[PDB]
């Protein structure tokens, strides 16, 4: 039982979101503290989003930002578990 992750090591900010293997939802780290941001209807590319923050995932690509409050913009993904 493993959690697909992405890069979590990013050079502003750690990137370790839990990818739930569907890909339905991600839990991801606020900065110390996981919420729960789910993938809805993606239009610009994966949006998986709460309210906290809204998180994009290009696919490649993993930004996340509330319009107040972008916590990540430059993430560029290894690859996640798979």
């Amino acid at each position: 039982m493993q959690t697909d992750t992405l890069e979590y090591q990013c050079d502003e900010k750690p990137l370790t979101v839990k990818l739930n293997n569907p890909r339905q939802e991600v839990s991801f780290v606020y900065d110390n503290q996981l919420l729960h941001l789910k993938q809805g209807i993606s239009a610009s590319g994966a949006r998986y989003t709460d309210g906290i923050y809204v998180f994009w995932s290009k696919g490649d690509e993993a930004t996340v930002y509330k319009r107040d409050r972008i916590v990540l913009n430059n993430c560029q993904l290894q690859n996640p578990q798979r």
